[PDB]
């Protein structure tokens, strides 16, 4: 029977936006495929998740046998004229293809997000099929005064960073949509910027427990609201499964500032 494969031997199927992620489709070619016109495959991912056509390989089919076209849902459909099937009739077609996260409305932080393709020949589709879900995470922060938290404060700059053994190791780059890139270069780091509430947020990241060894997602302080000292130290946060979706910003982890 036709089946979809998220390839992720873990038992949390958490990634950071921009991650790639494996796939397989598998799609029975029915035995009389030969007396068919066309056979298709339809790729249609779940919002959130972008799948990456130049990845396709279609195991026993040489590329030069098939075409594929990129739609506007980020999926796609490979055509695979029914003369090109003949070997495969009563088999089973294999498809591996890879996709990443790109959020683009953040109420899908959280959320698991499936692959799903639809095989069909000529007019007639076969049962859509779904892949386990993958999901990505975040975190919320609010920045206060140490000395009266109802007092939220504005203008504080702060860096999303990877700290090990208490040194920054990594800065993050990028963001949700685009996605994340860590290294060790300190320019055009991924940055937020509180307002009067004094709230701020990374999204688009996996699990902590996902982590290399020792490490701890952190964020830096770079500039400080006016009147506040600078933070000595990276604040170390911990992202887990509904650590954003289920926390209303205000609820966000406290930051506390010294006048």
């Amino acid at each position: 029977s036709d089946k979809k494969t998220l390839n992720d031997n873990r038992s949390h199927h958490d990634f950071t936006a921009g991650e790639k992620i494996n796939y397989s489709i598998e799609t029975v070619v029915p035995w009389n495929i030969a007396n068919k016109k066309v056979y298709t495959i339809t790729d249609n991912p779940s919002k959130g998740l972008i799948m990456d056509a130049d990845t396709i390989q279609i195991e026993g089919l040489a590329s030069n046998k098939y075409t594929v076209k990129k739609n506007a849902d980020n999926g796609f459909t490979i055509t695979i004229p029914a003369a090109n099937l003949a070997a495969f009739a009563g088999k089973t077609l294999k498809t591996t293809v890879k996709g990443h996260l790109s959020i683009e409305d953040l109420t899908l932080i959280d959320t698991g997000i499936p692959n799903k393709a639809t095989a069909k020949v000529d007019n007639e589709a076969h049962h859509e099929v779904k892949s386990e879900e993958v999901f990505t995470g975040g975190k919320k922060f609010v920045k206060v005064d140490g000395s009266n938290q109802s007092k939220t404060l504005a203008g504080a700059q702060f860096q999303l960073v990877i700290v090990k053994n208490g040194q920054v190791v990594k800065y993050a780059h990028g963001n949700e949509k685009d996605g994340y890139t860590f290294d060790t270069n300190n320019t055009n780091v991924a940055t937020k910027t509180t307002g009067e509430n004094g709230q701020f947020e990374f999204a688009g990241l996996k699990y902590s427990e996902s982590l290399e060894a020792g490490e701890s997602y952190a964020v830096k302080e770079v500039k400080a609201p006016t009147g506040y000292d600078l933070l000595k130290d990276p604040v170390l946060f911990t992202v887990t499964k509904d650590s954003y979706k289920t926390v209303q910003a205000a609820d966000g982890q406290k930051i506390s500032n010294t006048k």
